[PDB]
């Protein structure tokens, strides 16, 4: 098992737009194309990212290129950030992956936010780490997911994903 399988099975592929979990504009393996709501600005956003006339839909190859991109930009905000890299640096390499998994999904800074579960993940209190995860907005809206993330990071195996 490794990220992209990981990530594979927690958001799914998408071949044409379609609306996250939030109402936000996404396609092929959880692209976020755009926060606003209009088909157009997200239509548009789509082929200045592609590179041409998509008509909101894309092809596998398309959209695995869009998940190559997404998962290096993923690893290389965490390294550049002061708040996760610490935290990364201390871990196994299948909690990375768990690390990984939620930057991708919220962004760097809204990691960089779960303050005391970071802290206790860096001092490898694992049971008290996937208590604070869990009293998150993230836990309540995707809770499945948010749950194989959680007992990835208490576990270190990738139990949750067989
Ligand atoms: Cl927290
Ligand atoms: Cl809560
Ligand atoms: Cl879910």
């Amino acid at each position: 098992m490794n990220i992209f399988e990981m990530l594979r099975i927690d958001e799914g592929l998408r071949l044409k737009i379609y609306k996250d979990t939030e109402g936000y504009y996404t396609i092929g393996i959880g692209h976020l194309l755009t926060k606003s709501p209009s088909l157009n600005a997200a239509k548009s956003e789509l082929d200045k990212a592609i590179g041409r006339n998509c008509n909101g839909v894309i092809t596998k190859d398309e959209a695995e290129k869009l998940f190559n991109q997404d998962v290096d930009a993923a690893v290389r905000g965490i390294l550049r950030n002061a708040k996760l890299k610490p935290v990364y640096d201390s871990l196994d390499a299948v909690r990375r992956c768990a690390l990984i998994n939620m930057v991708f999904q919220m962004g760097e800074t809204g990691v960089a936010g779960f303050t005391n579960s970071l802290r206790m993940l860096q001092q490898k209190r694992w049971a008290a780490a996937a208590a604070a995860l869990a009293k998150s907005r993230w836990y309540n809206q995707t809770p499945n997911r948010a749950k194989r993330v959680i007992t990835t990071f208490r576990t270190g195996t990738w139990d949750a994903y067989k």
